[PDB]
C-alpha cells in the first residue's frame, strides 16, 4: 500500500518576486460626462491586479435635507475599461460591476455605507454643514483577482490606460426640494486617485490564459423581449429587469437612510404618514385639500372606512381637542365607481399619547398592512392623469419632505428587488428553446451557487475550476444558426387599480463572453467562436 | 413537590415593574422591567406546571 | 444557607415523646421515643452548626 504523506509537503521555491502598493492620480476631463484615466507605464511593473479607486467627497454647506445613496462610491460609476495599444483589455458597466460585488460585505462598507454618510441630514442656516467631507474607496474586482498572481494581469512591456466614467452628481445624492442642487451641482467635481497592486517579477515565464468579459443588452421600454446576438462561447447569462422612472419626477415620501431592511422601509414610510393620518385638533382640521374626508373618531373609537374599521385611540387629548382621521390620505383608481386604492384603508389599530408640551401626537403601536411596493410608489403616479380621483391629499408640510431620489442600480419594482415581477421566463439558443422555467428555480440556484443574497435568475454553463482549466461554454452552431441568445418573459399580472401598475420596466440581459488573452506582441485580447 | 419546602414561584423572578396606565385603552403600558427570566421559563411546558 | 428556604431542624425529626416527671429528682424520665434520628446527625461536629 503506497500511501500519499498527508503529513508533509515538499515545498515548492517559487519565481522571485516582489510585491508593492501604487496609488495614482488621474486626468480628469468633461452633458459633460466626468472621465477619469490613470497611465501605466512602468518597466519594473511586470504584472498587476487588484484594483481601487479613491473618491474624496466634499464638504456640503447650506439649508434642506440632504443624504448620499448606499454605496454611494459604487454608485457613481458608469463604465470601467482596461486598455492597452491593442485596444480594449476588459471592461465592465457600473451596474454590473456593483452586481458581481454585492457579495463582498467587506467591499460595500469600504465604498461608504455609514449613518454619517447616508442619514438625511438637516441643514438649517445657509452655513450649516450637513455633510463633512470624505473618502470612499471602490473596489474594482476585475477576472485577474480570482487567483492572486496565477490570474494577474501581465503588462509585456505595454503601457496600460485605465479610464472611469462617472455617473451625474444627481445619481448618488438623496435631498428635497429645500436643497440648492443647482449649485450644488456647478460645484461638484469627481476627484479620484487610483490604486493597485504591482508586481516586481524576475524572468517571468508567460502563458496564455483566458477571460469573461460582461456584455450587457436592455430591452425597450415595457417590452418582454431582449437579445444578445454574436453569441459564440458564453459562461454564464443572467437576466432582471429594471424600473423606469423617466415618466415621474423621481419624487417619494420616505427613504430610510442608514437601515436598509424592508421593515425599515415601511417604518420610514409608516412615519411619515401619521402625521397627517391622526389629527389632534379644535375642531375640523385645516390645511388639507377639499377632496380630503377628515372624520371625528367617536367614543368606541372605531372609524368605518367602507368595509374597513381603524381603530384609533389617542392618550391625553384635550377637552377643546379631538381626535381626527384622514380616511382618503392616499387615493387611486381607474374607473369612477369600482375600486379604489386608499392608503388609509391599510391601517386596523393605531395608539399613541398627545404631548401637550410639543402639540404632537407621539404614536406608540401601530397596526397595518403597508409593505415595500407602497414605499416603493413614486409621488407622480398618485397623481397621473389616468387616476380619477385627486391622489395626494396630504399637507401641505409634507408635501414639502418628499425626496428626490435617482439611485441608478435598482432592480424589479421596489427598492428592496422583493417582488418578482416574472411569471415565465424562456430562453432560446437560435430557434430552439435552450430553458424554461415558470417560478425563480434559477435565482434559487444562482444564490446557492454563489452564496449570495441578492441572486438573479441566472443560467450558468460553466461548473469547472477557474483559471486552471478552461472554462465550459455554451458553444455556438452558425450552420444551425445557433449564434444569438433570445430572452422572452411574462410580466406578472398587476391590478389595473394599483398605482404600481404603471411603473414602467425594462428587460436586462447580461451575457460573460469567453475571450483568449495573448501576450505576444503587447496585451491583446481575441473572442472565441 | 413537597407541601412546606422550596417553591418555584415565577412572580419572585422580578424586581422592579414600571409603566404607565392608559384611560383610553384601559391597559397598562410597560416601560422598563427588571427580572431573572430565562430561556428555561419560555421552555416549560403548560403541563407540566400542572 | 438561605434565609427564607428550607431549613434543617433537629427538632422536626421527632414524632412522639413520652415519659414520667419525677418530684425527688427534678428531671423527666423519658419512656418511649418516635425519632428519625440518623448516624450522620451524631457525625456533625458542634462547629458546623455555627
Amino acid at each position: 500500500i503506497k500511501r500519499s504523506n498527508v503529513f508533509a509537503v515538499d515545498s515548492q521555491i517559487p519565481t522571485l518576486y516582489m510585491p508593492q502598493y501604487i496609488s495614482l492620480s488621474g486626468v480628469m476631463t468633461n452633458d459633460n460626462q466626468a472621465i477619469a484615466s490613470f497611465e501605466i507605464r512602468d518597466q519594473y511593473i511586470t504584472a498587476l491586479n487588484h484594483l481601487v479607486l479613491s473618491l474624496e467627497l466634499p464638504e456640503v454647506k447650506g439649508m434642506g435635507r440632504f443624504g448620499y445613496v448606499p454605496y454611494v462610491g459604487y454608485k457613481c460609476i458608469n463604465h470601467v475599461s482596461i486598455s492597452s495599444c491593442n485596444g480594449v483589455i476588459w471592461e465592465i458597466e457600473g451596474e454590473e460591476l456593483y452586481n458581481n460585488c454585492i457579495n463582498n460585505t467587506i467591499a460595500l462598507k469600504h465604498s461608504g455605507y455609514s449613518s454619517e454618510l447616508n442619514d438625511i441630514s438637516i441643514g438649517l442656516t445657509p452655513n450649516d454643514t450637513i455633510k463633512e467631507p470624505s473618502t470612499v474607496y471602490v473596489y474594482i474586482k476585475t477576472p485577474f483577482d480570482v487567483e492572486d498572481t496565477f490570474s494577474s494581469l501581465k503588462l509585456s512591456d505595454s503601457k496600460i490606460t485605465v479610464t472611469v466614467t462617472f455617473n451625474p452628481v444627481s445619481d448618488i445624492v438623496i435631498r428635497d426640494s429645500s436643497f440648492d442642487f443647482e449649485t450644488f451641482n456647478k460645484e461638484f467635481v469627481y476627484v479620484p486617485e487610483l490604486s493597485f497592486i504591482g508586481y516586481m517579477v524576475k524572468n517571468v515565464q508567460i502563458k496564455p490564459s483566458f477571460i469573461e468579459k460582461p456584455r450587457r443588452v436592455i430591452g425597450q421600454i415595457n417590452q418582454p423581449t431582449a437579445t444578445v446576438t454574436e453569441v459564440h462561447a458564453a459562461t454564464s447569462l443572467s437576466v432582471y429587469t429594471k424600473p423606469y422612472y423617466g415618466n415621474t419626477d423621481n419624487k417619494f415620501i420616505s427613504y430610510p437612510g442608514y437601515s436598509q431592511d424592508e421593515k425599515d422601509y415601511i417604518d420610514a414610510y409608516v412615519s411619515r404618514l401619521l402625521d397627517d393620518l391622526v389629527i389632534v385638533s379644535d375642531g375640523p382640521p385645516t390645511g388639507y385639500p377639499e377632496s380630503a374626508e377628515i372624520v371625528e373618531v367617536p367614543e368606541d373609537g372605531i372609524v368605518s372606512i367602507q368595509d374597513a374599521d381603524v381603530y384609533v385611540k389617542i392618550d391625553n387629548v384635550p377637552d377643546n381637542m379631538s381626535v381626527y382621521l384622514h380616511t382618503n390620505l392616499l387615493m387611486f383608481g381607474t374607473r369612477k365607481n369600482s375600486f379604489i386604492y386608499n392608503i388609509s384603508k391599510k391601517f386596523s389599530a393605531i395608539t399613541g399619547t398627545y404631548s401637550d408640551a410639543t402639540k404632537r401626537t407621539i404614536f406608540a403601536h401601530i397596526s397595518h398592512s403597508i409593505n415595500i411596493i407602497d414605499t416603493s410608489i413614486p409621488v407622480s403616479l398618485w397623481t397621473s392623469q389616468r387616476n380619477v380621483y385627486n391622489g395626494d391629499n396630504r399637507s401641505a408640510e409634507s408635501k414639502a419632505k418628499d425626496l428626490f431620489i435617482n439611485d441608478p442600480f435598482i432592480k424589479g419594482i421596489d427598492f428592496k428587488n422583493k417582488t418578482d415581477i416574472i411569471s415565465r421566463l424562456e430562453v432560446r439558443f437560435g430557434n430552439d428553446v435552450l430553458y424554461s422555467e415558470n417560478g425563480p428555480i434559477s435565482r434559487i440556484y444562482n444564490e446557492l451557487l454563489t452564496k449570495s443574497n441578492n441572486g438573479t435568475r441566472t443560467l450558468t454553463f460553466n461548473f469547472t475550476p477557474k483559471i486552471f482549466f478552461r472554462p465550459t461554454t455554451i458553444t455556438a452552431n452558425v450552420s444551425r444558426g445557433k449564434d444569438k441568445l433570445s430572452v422572452r418573459v411574462v410580466y406578472s399580472t398587476m391590478d389595473v387599480n394599483h398605482p404600481i401598475y404603471y411603473v414602467q420596466k425594462q428587460l436586462v440581459v447580461v451575457c460573460n463572453d469567453l475571450y483568449k488573452v495573448s501576450y505576444d506582441q503587447g496585451v491583446s485580447i481575441t473572442k472565441i467562436m
